[PDB]
């Protein structure tokens, strides 16, 4: 009896939290991925890269961004 | 992959963002959350916002932050 259910859903979440090392104000979000993923971090974990994957290469798509990338070339190379 | 659709798919992730006023870094949540909302904002929104319900009314339950709206700080009061 001492050990609850909800409680848990949140524990599961307390790591997909430190393990992406995010705040404590994105608890919410943890909770709908882990509701949606059946709960199974190994298999929320898995959406969330592919999240970050997408939205990281999402952008350097459009090439925007002003980061020190120094080589960026396709093809073969330019000349530098 | 499958570009072109994608740039929408970011459209709703965006909404989503504004509307809960999230920073730009909370993106690839978004993404995942409307991945399995079918990608229905009214049907992911009503999740998060659960989500929000759960988190924030499981605070409350235990006072743990939430706002203490008190005992938060004090920096100085040397008036007197």
């Amino acid at each position: 009896g001492s050990p609850l259910g909800q409680d848990v859903f949140l524990d599961y979440c307390q790591k997909l939290l430190e393990k992406f090392r995010y705040p404590w104000e994105l608890m919410p979000l943890m909770y709908v991925i882990l509701k949606d993923a059946d709960a199974n971090i190994e298999e929320a974990s898995r959406r969330i890269e592919e999240g970050q994957y997408v939205v990281n290469e999402y952008s350097r798509q459009h090439n925007l961004n002003i980061y020190d990338g120094g080589e960026l070339r396709n093809t073969t190379r330019q000349c530098g």
